[PDB]
């Protein structure tokens, strides 16, 4: 639970998304907060109440509520509730995605219309949805962070529907960034590398061909959010930065790398 | 009406969002059937019948369906009555697109869930659905394209989610060419310039676009018809056979303007 030093001293915001301790959104929830960030961290429902408590209790966050992004009322009284805690928000993170899991092993071109809506939804538009509550918060400036993958760019095998909302999430930052830019609000995307059967094979192609020649970490991605939600990153906006260890400049499998 | 060469001789295929001769969709059904295709045009439903009747006529279209991309009982007649009728499918073309118009007057960050979903369905998922049902048509090979702009890439105006859409859009044309490819089967995308299409549409942010387009693109010029047709002739014909998961700028340079033209 150590505090290591004070680029987020004085920031207040909220992370969506913290399930457990490996996922990107701890990643992010950890080092903001290890640089003195107040932070709220949201969860699904009461019923799942009792899994965030210890997570929140190890990142020394005090506020915890209610929050499923797929439903207005309940994305609104998150606002509501940081609004009569805190006033202002300094910053949002939005770290959620959904896609068919048995859909994404199949083809892209048999896609279902409820699975194409449903992940629109949940990946998509949910985070213009929150842009737009937060920012009647966010008076004094600030800055809203989502997460996306190479796959919006480039063909992932069964990334599939993920990769066509990722693709929309990314376009949707840069409208974002022109109407909250009037109030100084930036609005970026992190596109991360995976991180340690399916995925472990993408995870070692990811190994073998990036130029650091290793995977992204929790600490890597946390570093980056970090530029972007502090002061540090005032002057980016619209921008989606690659945390990859370089992986999206490679355009083809490493000559002396194995195929798998 | 007059066909002036033979790119398409012998290609079937059929054109999905002809309403009027305005159009991008007529632009491309007039460069088609002027290289000898054989071309089906779909209308939206029995109200519509009417209107594309002279337009087929003077293109010498002798098969026309109904098609409401919405209703996938639609789109799955459609492909029976092709099937029933040719056999095998050389080429698609989707020119459909759909958002609430109200919405775009507006700010991107305040469009509503509905709006969202149903733009999404209409001028992104429908391509989807169309290319999975054209596929066992195409086993022999062939060609699918669709239609984009450049508010899929950098913000614009009078766009909205229609960005967010035609960025969905162009990254399922990618998956999509990926699915297909092993079948000879290529997927591609035209990102258009703004033409004009209504004499006045009373939407000084069109007007705007347009001139905007028009005086800054380094051809000094707006995209006509003629322009897209014949990026479609490439894309659709054997001159295309290489180029499969691409979205071909068509806009008169406009793309590579980073400031304004001097
Ligand atoms: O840019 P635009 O509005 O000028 O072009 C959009 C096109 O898509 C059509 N379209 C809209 N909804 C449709 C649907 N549900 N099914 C088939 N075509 C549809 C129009 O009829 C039109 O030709």
């Amino acid at each position: 639970s150590m505090r290591t030093g004070m680029l987020m001293e004085g920031k207040k915001g909220v992370i969506i998304g913290v399930a457990n301790d490996k996922s990107l959104a701890w990643g992010i929830a950890k080092a903001v907060c290890a640089q003195g960030a107040e932070v709220a961290l949201t969860y699904l429902s009461e019923t799942f109440k009792k899994r965030v408590d210890p997570l929140a209790e190890s990142l020394g966050v005090k506020l915890t509520v209610p929050c499923d992004v797929s439903d207005a009322e309940s994305v609104d009284n998150m606002f509501k509730v940081l609004a009569e805690e805190w006033g202002s928000l300094d910053f949002v993170v939005h770290a959620v995605a959904f896609s068919d899991k048995n859909e994404l092993k199949g083809r892209y071109v048999d896609t279902s219309l409820g699975n194409f809506l449903t992940s629109m939804h949940i990946s998509c538009y949910s985070f213009t949805y929150i842009a737009s509550k937060a920012e009647p918060l966010m008076t004094n400036g600030g800055s809203i962070l989502t997460l996306s993958y190479y796959g919006a760019e480039k063909v992932v095998p069964h990334y599939n529907v993920m990769g066509v909302c990722k693709a929309a999430l990314e376009a949707s930052v840069k409208y974002l960034a022109v109407d909250l830019g009037k109030q100084q609000i930036r609005v970026n995307a992190i596109s991360a590398g995976p991180v340690r059967s399916d995925f472990h094979y993408i995870l070692t192609w990811n190994k073998y061909n990036s130029p650091l020649r290793r995977n992204t970490t929790l600490d890597d991605v946390g570093g980056a959010a970090l530029y972007l939600l502090s002061d540090l990153g005032r002057g980016t906006t619209g921008e989606t930065v690659h945390v990859d260890c370089g992986y999206h400049v490679v355009g083809m499998k490493s000559v002396d790398a194995p195929d798998i």
